[PDB]
């Protein structure tokens, strides 16, 4: 069934740069269980770190719960992303991960994986780079939350999704918003009605076409202009 | 002169868990050059990744420059912190690092270090945990920027500095703000006058004493209450 040797996201997931034998060795330890249902949690905050989770297909959201019980989303993960890097420093998950649609996950036992990386230097370096890239994306999200207005925040979110789907071999132009608009506003710090009005405006300028949960980008230059700008003085 | 064997922050820096021989091996590759002056940059965005930087003493700030030329700070680094993790994924620094006071830095050549970690599993695991902890702190900063008001943001910033200085063996009670208040507001998304009024209020409740750049915490319980709360409805 599911194996890394026959995976289209291998170049963006954990087996990147591994040759055939290294790839066989890596794939042996990975486990594929029943599909993750929508709303099902991969782990809860405080759970013992057992395995990392790669996303064969679907959408995952990472979030924490404030002292007052409010959910705050910290990341959306697409196919090829690895979830659970924040759990290594203390062998315990400090966050929640929840599927937003029916999703296939690859469970990678962390201690066995780390034992393997001590024997496969390419895998070690790829793990390093993936953690570094998560750090980089978190820094970019910090800049988004600090310097971008509502228009710029939503544009950056949409451009980021477009480029990631394009990296995963999908259409760079049309893609589905698998997360609710409430979750988008939670992640960007906006209201749902603010998101709806911004989408209306984006469609009015013909930059986007919105049809249900499907987004069509018609002017990537204008979208990237709004996404790479921080023009809000405040 | 400067060696990891005679370093008080060894348990919080990179040589953690290394025995005597492993520690000798690690220390051999690390280089100590002239001290970093205030305002001097360790690297610029786009510089080739040559070495990571550990902080033997002083204060560093990481920041990026927006398309409109504005600086946005993403982190402050104290003694024992490692700077340059975001540069691994592409062997190139995506950010700037600048000293806020006279600082001593340990230059760790990254390729030699990664070659060593392929031979010393404890060091490999410690590098993993440090990157994981940077991810965790970035997630916490995202939550700060998303859910906390000005009062809560400043309280969390001050409590975080207090706990980190306490981890480094310093006073948990009194500490110096080596970064300017403008840089604090940049990092937290606040105005300098907002910061000054918040400090006035914190001093009015006797929770803090402010004297120049020195902060004295008198009620850690109240400070942690404000720091761990996200009570702003908006
Ligand atoms: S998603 Fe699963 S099968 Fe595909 S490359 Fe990643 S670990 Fe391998
Ligand atoms: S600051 Fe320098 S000397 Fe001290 S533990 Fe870190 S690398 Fe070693």
């Amino acid at each position: 069934a599911i194996h890394c040797q026959d995976c289209s996201i291998s170049q963006h997931c954990i087996p990147f740069t591994l040759n055939d034998s290294e790839l066989d060795q890596l794939d042996e330890i990975i486990e594929r269980k029943k599909p993750i249902q929508k709303g099902q949690e991969l782990f809860k905050a405080g759970d013992e770190l057992k395995c990392l989770y790669a996303i064969r297909s679907g959408t995952i959201k990472s979030y924490t719960i404030t002292e007052q019980g409010d959910e705050q989303i910290t990341a959306f993960h697409l196919a090829g992303d690895l979830v659970g890097f924040d759990a290594i420093t203390e062998a315990q998950h400090p966050s929640f991960a929840q599927a937003l649609e029916t999703s296939m996950v690859c469970e990678i036992p962390y201690e066995i994986l780390d034992d393997l990386s001590g024997k496969m230097p390419k895998l070690r370096q790829q793990i390093m780079r993936l953690m570094s890239n998560e750090i980089k994306g978190d820094q970019e999200m910090i800049l988004l939350l600090s310097k971008k207005n509502a228009e710029e925040r939503l544009a950056a979110f949409l451009y980021n999704l477009s480029t990631r789907f394009h990296q995963r071999g999908f259409s760079p132009r049309e893609f589905r918003l698998t997360m609710t608009r409430g979750d988008i506003g939670n992640y960007l710090g906006l209201t749902v009605e603010t998101i709806s009005r911004l989408l209306g405006r984006f469609q009015k300028t013909e930059m986007l076409t919105v049809k249900g949960k499907y987004i069509t980008i018609n002017d990537h230059d204008a979208l990237a202009e709004l996404a790479g700008s921080a023009k809000e003085i405040k």
